[PDB]
This record gives C-alpha cells, sequence and structure tokens, in this order.
C-alpha cells in the first residue's frame, strides 16, 4: 500500500513512477470515488451526530417517551442503510489502491521486460567439460534420485519424489544454508506456519491481485468462519507478518529472520521438464525488519549473504539489478543472483533480494519508535532467497557432475554428508 | 480394503473379528446388493455381447444397411443406459467395502478403548524435580521461544511460530532421527509431495472415511480437472503409495523408507494448551514394504527403532499393546509408545507403528513375485513414528529442564547444536 496522503497531494507524479513499471494509474477515477466518498462520509457522521443526540434525550426523558422511541429507531435504519453505502464506496476505493504496485526507487534502471536488466558483478567460471553435458534430469534418473513419474502417480504434474543420497543432498543444502545465516550471518532460526490467513495474505501483498497464484484450503467443519487458509509462497508471507499491529523499539532493530520452508505456487510450456518451475519447492528465506534510513545498506547486506551461499558452494553466478518492468509487485529495489547452469547454457535465476521501503510495513502497521519521540515510523522490510533448495540441487548436480554421472560432493556440505565425497 | 473372496466365503467369521473392533457389518444389505449386481452384470454382459454381434453383421454388410443401423444404435441407448445403472449399484456395494476397517490380528488383545490397552515394557525412571514442574508452554514463553499468538495472528488456532535457539532444537531433533534411521537402521530418505491426490487417499485408507480429517484445497484454474488434492496428514501417505500399480521382485525387500515431514490434520476441548494437538506438526515417519510372512518381525524391529529415538534421549517410555477397540482404521496390529511428561503427571503417545497386513496392498495393488512363479501376491505395509518431532520437544523441553528454566540439551543431540550445552 502507498501513502494515501501521497495519493492525495501528488497523484500525477505517483503515476509517473508507476507509468515506469508499466503500471497505469486511474487518477480519474480514484478521483471521483473520492470526492463521492467525502460528500457520504459527512452525511454519514451528520446521521451519527443526530442519533447519538436524539438517544441522550431519550435517557434523560425516562428518568424526568414512545414518540422519541420511534425516532431513533427510524434514524438507526437510515444510519445503518447509509454507513452501508459508505463502507461498499470504501471498498471499491480500496480494491483500487491495494492492487497498486510499489514506486520504484531511482537507483532502479528504466525497462519493459528482463531483457533490460543490468548485470552489476560476476562470479566464478563456468567449468569447461570434456564429455556432453547432462541435465539433472538425466542424472537424477541414472542415481534413481528424481522420480516425477513417481510425484504425477501420487499427485500431478510439477511434483517431484527424491529418494536416497539425493534426499540426503538437498537435506544438506537446507543445512549449510540455515547455518550459515544464523551463525554467520545474524539470522533468527523460525519455525512457522505452512498455511496462513487472508489478513496475513494482505499485509505481504499476495492478496487482493495475486489469489490466483496461490493454493487455498476449504474451510474446517469445526472453525467453518474462521480457516479460509492458502498455503505460504514463501516464508516472507508468515516471517513479515511477525511484526504485524507491533510498534518496536528502534534499539531492538534490525530484526534479521530465516526460515527453512515448502513454498506452494501455481504461475505454462516454460520449464517443463525438472526441478526449475514446481508447485512445491523448498526454500531458505532471509528477511529483515530495519529502521527506515537503514534499507538500502541492508539490501547489500543481504545480497551478499545469498552470494556467499553461491561462493562456498563454488557455483559461478551473475548478480543482476533488476529493472522497472521486471521487479515484483511489493518491490522499490530487487537484485537477482543467477547460477550458471551448464546443461542450459545459461545463467538462471537462483535468487532474488528486495527492498520492499514501507509497502508491507503500512499493510501490517509495523511501525518503530524511539523511547525519546511524541510519534512512531513505519519500518523498511526486506526479503532474498538464501536460496532456493531445488534450484542450488539442480546447479550442484550440473555443475559437478563426472564423466560416469557421479556428482562430486561440493566441499563445505561433505561436513553434512558425513565426509562423503561423491554420490555413487 | 479386505479380501472380496473373504466377505464373500466366511462373511460371518468377518462380522465377528469385526464385532471385536466395535465394528457392526451390515451382511444382510451387502447381501442384497450383491445379489442384485448379479442380475444386472448378466444382463448388462448380455447386452454387450448383442450390440458387439450387431455391430459386426453391419461391418460384413457394409462389405457385400440403414435397418440394421437403427438397431446399433438402439441397443446402444440400452446398453449404456445398463452400464450406468450397474455401475451406481458398484459404487454402492464400494462405499460399503471400503469403509470396512482392517480385521485385527490374533496377538490383538480385545479392548473397547484405550482404558483396556495392555502395557508390554517399560524404560528409564522419570525424574524427580527439587522445584515446581514447568510446562514446555511456560518454558517456551520463558525462553520467548515458542509463541501460539503469533501463529493466532498468523493464521488461527492449533499452529506455532518458534523462535531462535527452541526452532533450532526442533530442527536438530529431526536431523537426529533421519539420520538414526538412514544411518543405523536400513531406511532410504525421501523427499515427498505434501499435497496428494484422491487415488493416494484411497489407497492408504483416509478416503472414503475420514475426509474431515483433512485440508482440502480448492482446484487450480489451469488444472481444473486434475488438482483437487489435500495436504498430507503423515509421510505414510506419500511414502506407502510409492508401491502403488507396482510388481516388486521378491529380492529387492524389504523397502525401508523414511522422510521428514509437516502433517496437516483437523480431528475440541482435549488438550487445548500446547503442542501435543495442532493442525501443523513435523514427524519423521519410517515405513516398510514386506514379505507377507515378514511383517510380524518387521513389526518388532520397526518398534524398537522408534524405541531407540527415546533411550539414545534418555527420555522415559512406556510400551504398550493397542486393544481392538483402540486401533487406527488400517491396522492388523499397533504398538504405542508413551513418552513421560513431567508437568502431565502422566506418559503420553509419541509414536503409533502399525502392521497393516494387505489392507493397504490391496488397495493400491501392490504386489511381489519371486521369479520362478506363475502367479503373484499383496505385499504386506508396516508404518511407524520414529518421532512425532513436536511432541518430542515437548518431552526434551519438560524432562531436562533446570531450576531456572534453563534447557540441558541431550548428550546425543549436542553435535546437531555445535556442541552446546544449555538453552538459556
Ligand atoms: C521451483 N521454483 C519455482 O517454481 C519458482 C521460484 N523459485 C525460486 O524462488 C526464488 C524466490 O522467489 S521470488 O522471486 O518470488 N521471491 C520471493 O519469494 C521472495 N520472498 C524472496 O525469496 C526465485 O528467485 C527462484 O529462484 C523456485 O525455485
Ligand atoms: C501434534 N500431533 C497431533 O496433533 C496428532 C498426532 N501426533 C503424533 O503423531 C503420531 C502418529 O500419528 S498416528 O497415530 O495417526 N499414526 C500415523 O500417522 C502413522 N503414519 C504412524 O506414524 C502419534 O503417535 C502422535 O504422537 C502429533 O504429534
Ligand atoms: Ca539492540
Ligand atoms: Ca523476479
Ligand atoms: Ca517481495
Ligand atoms: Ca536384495
Ligand atoms: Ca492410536
Ligand atoms: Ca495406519
Amino acid at each position: 500500500m502507498l501513502d494515501p496522503n501521497l495519493l492525495r497531494t501528488e497523484p500525477d507524479a505517483v503515476a509517473e513512477k508507476l507509468a515506469r513499471r508499466g503500471f497505469k494509474l486511474d487518477v480519474d477515477k480514484l478521483r471521483a470515488l473520492e470526492e463521492r466518498r467525502k460528500v457520504l462520509q459527512v452525511q454519514t457522521e451528520n446521521l451519527q451526530a443526530e442519533r447519538n443526540s436524539r438517544s441522550k434525550s431519550i435517557g434523560q426523558a425516562k428518568a424526568r417517551i414512545e414518540p422519541l422511541r420511534l425516532e431513533v429507531n427510524k434514524l438507526g435504519e437510515q444510519l445503518d442503510a447509509a454507513k452501508s453505502e459508505l463502507e461498499t464506496l470504501l471498498a471499491e476505493i480500496r480494491d483500487i489502491a491495494l492492487a497498486i504496485p510499489n514506486i520504484p526507487h531511482d537507483d532502479v534502471p528504466v525497462g519493459r521486460d528482463e531483457n533490460d536488466n543490468v548485470e552489476v558483478s560476476r562470479w566464478g567460471t563456468p567449468r569447461q567439460f570434456d564429455f556432453e553435458v547432462r541435465d539433472h534430469v538425466t542424472l537424477g534418473e541414472m542415481h534413481g534420485g528424481l522420480d516425477f513419474a513417481a510425484a504425477v502417480k501420487l499427485t500431478g504434474s510439477r511434483f517431484v519424489v527424491m529418494k536416497g543420497q539425493l534426499a540426503r543432498l538437498h537435506r544438506a543444502l537446507a543445512q549449510f544454508m540455515l547455518d550459515l545465516h544464523t551463525e554467520q550471518h545474524g539470522y533468527s532460526e523460525n519455525y512457522v506456519p505452512y498455511l496462513v490467513n487472508q489478513d496475513t495474505l494482505y499485509g505481504t501483498g499476495q492478496l487482493p491481485k495475486f489469489a490466483g497464484d496461490l493454493f487455498h484450503t476449504r474451510p474446517l467443519e469445526e472453525e467453518a468462519d474462521s480457516s479460509n487458509y492458502a498455503l505460504i509462497p514463501t516464508a516472507e508471507v508468515p516471517l513479515t507478518n511477525l511484526v504485524r499491529d507491533e510498534i518496536i523499539d528502534e534499539d531492538d532493530l534490525p530484526i534479521k529472520m530465516t526460515a527453512h520452508t515448502p513454498c506452494f505456487r501455481s504461475e505454462y510450456g516454460r520449464d517443463t521438464r525438472g526441478l526449475i518451475r514446481m508447485h512445491q519447492f523448498d526454500k531458505v528465506e532471509m528477511v529483515q525488519i530495519v529502521r527506515p534510513e537503514d534499507s538500502m545498506a541492508a539490501l547489500e547486506e543481504m545480497t551478499g549473504h545469498a552470494e556467499k551461499v553461491l561462493q562456498l558452494l563454488g557455483l559461478p553466478y551473475r548478480k543482476v539489478a533488476l529493472c522497472t518492468g521486471d521487479m515484483g509487485f511489493s518491490a522499490c529495489k530487487t537484485y537477482d543472483l543467477e547460477v550458471w547452469v551448464p546443461a542450459q547454457n545459461t545463467y538462471r535465476e537462483i535468487s532474488s533480494c528486495s527492498n520492499v521501503w514501507d509497502f508491507q510495513a503500512r499493510r501490517m502497521q509495523a511501525r518503530c519508535r524511539s523511547k525519546s519521540d511524541k510519534k512512531t515510523r513505519l519500518v523498511h522490510t526486506l526479503n532474498g532467497s538464501g536460496l532456493a533448495v531445488g534450484r542450488t540441487l539442480v546447479a550442484l548436480m550440473e555443475n559437478y557432475q563426472q564423466a560416469d554421472g557421479r556428482i562430486e560432493i561440493p566441499e563445505v556440505l561433505r561436513p553434512y554428508m558425513r565426509g562423503l565425497e561423491y554420490i555413487g
């Protein structure tokens, strides 16, 4: 959510910044609804005042009454109707305001799509192979460790069953990422719900615009009106909402959180084969709750935390600053890490690191204050993959493959694999 | 599913064994539907034969035809109607047969409920405290590590947010269990889908009788008729279904599988406070696919594997043989492990270990064969908690608490906690 006062005082300037994302704000419709809202607000608050007054006239008459009793019930009918009308108009203005993406930061290059994104840095040298490169799918079949057909039988398409040593390697990856961020990077570990409510989804921006990208659960019989849940598309959703309706002491900031969770999404034709696009995938998420003036330094730090995973694993990658047209809804500034994928002869996204500014903090009412201060202010929120675990397994398998199909275990993972050097 | 031939040849003996579970099989209704089914089966298969014959009369006439063309379309109408009627009757017989629980094994003591269960063994001596025992909820609040209120905000009741060192301890527990079973007990590790289809749920016995105990997901827009899924209530569901529609070589048995997953259930008034009853909980599951003659020896072995977790963690427990009236739907024989819970002054279930016999194997069409053999036979299936991770955390916190609220880390977990001796 954008600052309502910023929409009221600078709508054409807001519209101009949003135009860079390819988003067209309907200033006229929004203005026409807001002008009508002010008329109905006055009518309603006048009705509220007259009802409260005639109610008080009854209280002093019933102590010192049917003609006044009928008048208060007639006024009560009219006010309830007036409030219902105003609330429908408020919901309509809300539907527009909550579908507005975040204003891009001035650091963000202007562009229409992913082809306009700018490479910032590059690390490592993609390996030169002495044999024909096998993809992770072929390697998974050779070890009998990645079974797509069994997952179609159990569930359907875009699911996988991992078996044996490759399942153990996938686990070792998540353990290594969690230990790195909690031991070296200052993140606190968390176990979170994998099902969340509507308030949580509005808070981080999945609602109202991206309901179709979620798996929704039908309400429970014994919880009929309180269990309309959705599976989390990322640990960012429950972790960021931990500060919803909180006033944090500024001395307690930054709040750095990490979690390892399955991620459920329903986004065809693109990446039909393998682990790249899945309905369920594991991801080690990093979330930072910071002071408004520290968010840009925190973005650089958190991106470096995700880069450290790829460097210790010895996986060559490139760092890309996303353009205005390729950014996600909540982001004001994003860096993507793209890992070398040998069988695809290109770099593929493995992490997305964002500064959300006060966008989710406004929706959530997540505030901070210095003990002295007469008023609070909204915090800033940041989130980044450190990393997507299935895509790391793809990168690891393809980059560490041996001529016979054996997978060399990266040195940093060997302590997590009981010192094992090769799979197979 | 029970053997259909066993219901046809010994219905009163089947009914008598089921009576011990408190289940009343309607032999009369089942017999009346089956007698009618045989009448409709003859009528239909006669219509099939006459349609196939008159179709063949057209093929030889169109080479050597309207009076015969009208006759085949009239017969086609009648057969489609006859098949539709028969299929409705088959579905009705199926609804009864698929709601029949498993026949108890003769080893199982006869009883009505949990008060008729028999203690087999006991291990360890419950600790005597020099202070008032705090429950895990109070201990969680003291460390700031178990937050129920934040989970209500994120989702609703029967969810938890674990923060910091207690979240790390919960993870260390699951890592220790997985390593024990894969390194010492001969189980192969697996990554499974946490959403499953209707076939999978029928296969392990959740369907048709326990749909209300599940969280169901609404179908996806782009997968309208193939995505009616439910969240898994246990890793037993996807793991056991891995052998659905398979013919296994008997030399490849036993197939021993393990997985660590969240478990989603919707079962009020009982265990309102804490981690004992939750909508989401982690569990390390053990599944065995064995030869029919090895299932009873496998039950003893798998129960010992779950006991080994509690012994290495130094958690006193009791082993209980469940009576006929306290067994779960699929089980023919079950042992429950009940861990000492200091704040409750009793033993509480932490594991349920079952021999399912050929019940799920029949539903799934999971078979085995010796290379010589002219026919196959159904395998046996077994499943057991090694263990429920949230309930292990309860047991660990309460049994290892210090006077000031500090949690002593059990010796076997110290390598999984970087050598840390105490939380706090
Ligand atoms: C398997 N798979 C997918 O199917 C889709 C995405 N990803 C990876 O997830 C990373 C993070 O996704 S995101 O870009 O939408 N950003 C977030 O979720 C934020 N909370 C930051 O993590 C992508 O970069 C993909 O690599 C999959 O792995
Ligand atoms: C948190 N919580 C619950 O809310 C309910 C049960 N449990 C534990 O789960 C164990 C296994 O559940 S079961 O008895 O239904 N059996 C199975 O699911 C089989 N697949 C074997 O694991 C119980 O023994 C409870 O300890 C919870 O922890
Ligand atoms: Ca501080
Ligand atoms: Ca992106
Ligand atoms: Ca975001
Ligand atoms: Ca063998
Ligand atoms: Ca039980
Ligand atoms: Ca069972």
